[PDB]
């Protein structure tokens, strides 16, 4: 069971801008997402403090980038917190909104489209590179869920049928044509040395067979 | 009743390289208090969206800066989620001892300590203008508390008596003596607009009678 949602007007107004201007310093969307990773990471792990339970669907904190050049795709998975249903609908909801309508104004003001995480609306970064960005994800307190868009003024919403992953947050980038840069192994390391080097957990990038 | 907490000996060699190492660029203290207010208030706001009874306790959304001459002080007041007791003693806990150790081991490689927000110690930071901190907080799960510092490897944390505040969080950095720049409009204000322009809450900077 399949369900469709539309994006309130200010967040495909975004993602429409994201997408279609000229922008040259793409590879500011992986910063974007580990640093959201590293935010659910941090949310686990304060709360496993009063409550040790919350780790029973995983110990292990941290971040894996798996570029795969057959498919092109470059993956991001967490083992963080995860995301309820609810949270999946939400990050299209009104703390989105106030951000989005904030950073577009700030981009009339002259500011530059890196500073989209200042706003909390750094997902949509991904859009820069991706044709499609599938998430799926799970958090203890609910089932498996596949978040999808390509845009276009929706998303979809699904119980995920997939292999458990236990907990966390899997973010699959389905790359344009001509951002197939960002699934080298040189280039990934190069945008991380940069961006992502003080993040505090593990942050493994996956070598192809 | 007073309960003294020792800090651990990591928090402790932050707190004393961040009074004792000659740093100029002092400044960035309020921005790190100012981005905790922010996230504080981030957290308020997605509870109340699933539970609009999680407003109760106070359904503005603010930042308020009021500096006072007379007793060398600059408060800076949010009405974010607040902090319960655990919270409070967790501060000085595990996640804040990650974070320092990397913090420190970034200093010795070069980092300067404008960074240490990016180590999730950014409060540390009070410390480089404040030769005491009191913070008040009150959550909505919990009674309203006042945790208090003048570092030297301990602080305290008493139920507070004073005026209740609905909800949020109370910094009052009781500045040292050649501090007093932190008290004035213009540099106040001056401060707020290089490092805090694109916070996404009202931030008022009280003038004093
Ligand atoms: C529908 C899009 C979801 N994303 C891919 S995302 O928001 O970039 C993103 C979200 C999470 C996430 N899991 N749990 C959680 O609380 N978060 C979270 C963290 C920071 C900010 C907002 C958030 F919800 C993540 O681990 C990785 C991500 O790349
Ligand atoms: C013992 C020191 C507490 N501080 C003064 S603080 O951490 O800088 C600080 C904390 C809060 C706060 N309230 N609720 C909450 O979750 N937070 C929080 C936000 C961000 C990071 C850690 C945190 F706990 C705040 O509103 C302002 C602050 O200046």
């Amino acid at each position: 069971e399949v369900e469709t949602f539309a994006f309130q007007a200010e967040i495909a107004q975004l993602m429409s801008l994201i997408i279609n201007t000229f922008y040259s310093n793409k590879e500011i969307f992986l910063r974007e997402l580990i640093s959201n990773s590293s935010d659910a990471l941090d949310k686990i792990r304060y709360e496993s403090l009063t409550d040790p339970s919350k780790l029973d669907s995983g110990k292990e904190l941290h971040i894996n980038l798996i570029p795969n050049k057959q498919d092109r795709t470059l993956t991001i998975v967490d083992t963080g917190i995860g995301m309820t249903k609810a949270d999946l609908i939400n990050n299209a909801g009104t703390i989105a909104k106030s951000g989005t309508k904030a950073f577009m104004e700030a981009l009339q003001a002259g500011a530059d489209i890196s500073m989209i995480g200042q706003f909390g609306v750094g997902f949509y970064s991904a859009y820069l590179v991706a044709e499609k960005v599938t998430v799926i994800t799970k958090h203890n307190d609910d089932e498996q869920y596949a978040w999808e868009s390509s845009a276009g003024g929706s998303f979809t919403v699904r119980t995920d049928t997939g292999e458990p992953m236990g907990r966390g947050t899997k973010v699959i980038l389905h790359l344009k044509e001509d951002q197939t840069e960002y699934l080298e192994e040189r280039r990934i390391k190069e945008i991380v040395k940069k961006h992502s080097q003080f993040i505090g957990y593990p942050i493994t990038l996956f070598v192809e067979k």
